[PDB]
């Protein structure tokens, strides 16, 4: 189900801090009409960690009926451990989520027994639907075991992976040991590499999660079809040309901001700019981008979108 | 006025994963007939990583009401950014807190200012309860910048820290920095270490947040009344000999398991074998701990108690 | 100078721990019959971290002299700080090394600023030679600012950089900041991956430093050409292959060694099983390997050995 | 026997780089005259990752010759792996060295087995002398394993450790496993910290190695002997003296220089500012403190300086 294009979709907000429904409306046919495979609603590029439960499942809601079955939409279950997720699991099945998507616990020490306990009683929470294990060790600080990873594709506990390690390498390896161990077709591996799609497809990845896909997602659109073609110079070729767009997200001066807000604040000043959302707003405690940063975004937009 | 002695209190728990009211009743009581000068709920000692919104209501409001006014009782607000943790202060409120105690954003990436807008947030949602900075590196994975809290002191925003980064040198300069700002009394300090607390005195700390405490708590209550007359060498001698229980949380084999679950396990496992909660169940995902490492862990009880 | 595949050269020992000087210049001939375009003297896979001054000065001249002028001869001086570094200078001059290699300082705390006089004074001390510096966070702590080696390369200071970082999104940044910047020739960018050299030259850096290329020295120049050739999809086969080679690392039981007990001692048993060198004897304090260690590494060279 | 207050000797430098032996020995006078128990030379405040081995060779003879018998000396053999620290081992008996201070290997990846073989292989080249294990993570990226020293100390093949991790209660943890397992006497304990040595002794420590004792070893003499009178209240108001003084570290700008830089710089500014050395020269690639930063450590010396 879960294969290609999937950006993790932006929550708009208002300078309220609530969610703009009606912008998330309009992104939502953004991706769709940008050429996207299906949608990951309440990652991290989602503001997941920043929304309360309730507009989680108002974001989650506004997704899924909008898409209107046009692409198939997963949830992120995000939570420190495993009762916390499973509360969201449930609201993700009363939303209608076609898929699922989890992390290993975290604030929590953890080990990679706990973790696999973890996974298990996720998917037995909702069997019939998809999980995916999210790999990303700079947001929950543990690594996931790929031979942990692997025992559990051959258990129908994971359907995949979206790995946004940053480490190609080890995406490589574990693309490796699930074809030598015949779980191709069990197993897909997305990345979430913004700037390294091409290098994920050459070494037979399934699909892609990149939050600069909000933005253009017609660019990784057209990315992903020139690898499945083969035309891999050409390929990499768009692939720079993204990864001068991605230039937005190093505007925003980090002496005083995280790498969220100059990053996400990026993408959303984008968004604004091209008349897809209302407002670059972002939840508290995100500082805003200046009237010279959110200029310096605007000029860069307009010289590498792909559209 | 938060200082002194002030367990984070534990969750006991039922076998089938939810709050058991009745042994949170009784280790209330035992902590406070133990001696101690106050509570602090849902802590990472109390799972609150572990238990729902819903969960972490009972348990605040059982220890609360329980307490019935004998000792103050200050409550974790732990999540992971500014709005959600002020749901949880609003849920505090309801339930009759006296103070909140936060930690840094976690899951995203920060910064120091964001770290600064986050308390400053959550002191407007609660501006008459004392707000403590809970500094827990190897959980959130920032440091709280001692300029910053002293800042926030100076400011209003922050009446003190719990300090439970492991770094005694680290938390000392805190206090001397405190100190010399003449911030002395508008910042409590606390240590969240459970072996280094003659140490924290020693420097002029204000108190201590030790989990062990759960298990031990007149041995605490006898250790700061040792340091606050001066007598630091008797002080020493019963830090060790707490030293030595604490090798309950070493029991586990971590080689299956988390520390958490070992640790956690380890207090839980002799709050059962004293009879104060009925069961040593921890929140999924954790590991039991087996009958040979129960039986090693009655036996370090068993010795070092106080 | 100092472009294409440039193996970091081994250095076989005898049990008495003295350099096996006849292995060494019999694995060089190995390499340069491989069809290598240069050498690398002295780095992580040389041991030189093991060896003594004296050692690395006559495994260094044993490698010029036997060469013959066939191939480019780069050194390693790697010392923790610059006033030791720049005796070894001496050193590689003295034996006619054609480039220099240098990390930040080590053992103690560094800063860029330092960093960048580090650097600075390593050049003046051997103008003439092309200086290289080498990002191996893994062993020095500290990553080499990309900001920091462009404005050296502009000054001239620097030629290029080995990235042993693992970091192939980083990798591809800098050599997009230095296409830039106008500095493509100026400043070389070599990939210290073994594994994931397709994608270094889909990106363009103009080589690899490959330990793996001691073993399989004809693998790395024929995926080389093969990149060159702009055929990506059996380049892509090609390092598949590679990296089900690169296996005989991870044979050895690192609950009881290093990671460089298990990969270099499996580098070495390889050599060993093919001819090359005499044995696989490892500097103390690594931990030998097993018979059946040995023997599965054999197995694994023999199945995917590319000559 | 290398107990009680043991200072890394530092390396005076003409502006050229070179050693200055003339400047070395006034500090060595210095210290001995200020009350040391031991010298140790070659340490990482000595400046030994910068300094040639001709000029460590250099720095540690001057520092055994002008000692001439009042102090024993021990020697830093600090170097990347195995054989090039026995290259060292051999300099360290040939000037006449008293003991051996050597890390983890460094550079490369390691294991705690290779740990255990190459202190076993150094300990065999000079089986004579002490050999003491130096903990320094921040500089070497290994912990050493407590269980791994305990094990080389009832071998015989480690004397001790000079920990310098920081972690005040992972220093206690060492002690008192050490002393539960009988080998008190057999492996001595000192920290490397220089603002809890008497949190180290309260513990049971064995002494200190500390950098700002290069500045002020009468305080840091005098801090140990309060220790050992048992008079620890003074002792902690001496201590906080002390980490005063240990100010002149934080006043060069890390903004464009490593810590290094600052601390050490701050060391040498206040030791020419003392008149004890003649220049307050780095190795390179140190960064210069500027004017204003040592007529900002000359301020805190002449406040804090016992």
């Amino acid at each position: 189900t879960f294969t290609g294009v999937i950006p993790p979709v932006m929550t708009p907000l208002h300078a309220d801090g609530s969610v703009d429904v009606e912008s998330l409306r309009k992104l939502v046919d953004h991706l769709i009409n940008g050429g996207v495979d299906g949608l990951f609603a309440l990652g991290s590029s989602g503001e997941a960690a920043f929304l309360t439960r309730a507009q989680r499942k108002l974001a989650l809601t506004t997704i899924i009926e909008h898409t209107a079955g046009r692409v198939p939409v997963t949830a992120g279950v995000i939570e420190t451990t495993t009762a916390r997720v499973i509360e969201l699991v449930e609201d993700a099945l009363e939303a209608g989520a076609e898929g699922l998507v989890a992390t290993a616990p975290f604030y929590t020490r953890t080990h990679d027994v706990e973790i696999e306990e973890h996974f298990r009683k996720i998917h037995a929470a909702a069997p019939e639907l998809p999980l995916f294990a999210f790999n990303i060790p700079v947001s929950v600080h543990s690594n996931l075991n790929p031979v942990m990873l692997l025992t559990l594709a051959k258990d129908g506990v994971l359907a995949g992976t979206k790995d946004s390690s940053g480490n190609d390498g080890a995406i490589r390896s574990l693309i490796e040991a699930r074809d030598d161990a015949g779980l191709t077709e069990q197993f897909k591996i997305l990345t979430g590499s913004e700037t390294t799609v091409d290098f994920a497809y050459l070494a037979g990845a399934d699909g892609v999660v990149p939050g600069l896909g909000n933005v253009d997602p017609a660019a990784y659109a057209a990315l992903a079809k020139l690898c499945l073609d083969g035309k891999w110079a050409e390929a990499a070729a768009l692939q720079k040309r993204i990864n001068h767009l991605f230039h937005i997200v190093f505007v925003g001066d980090t002496s005083h901001m995280s790498g969220s807000s100059a990053g996400l604040g990026g993408f959303k000043t984008a968004l604004a700019h091209l008349g897809i959302i209302e407002s670059n707003a972002m939840a508290v405690p995100h500082q805003s981008l200046s009237d010279e940063e959110t200029a310096r975004i605007h000029a860069i937009v307009d010289e590498f979108l792909y559209t």
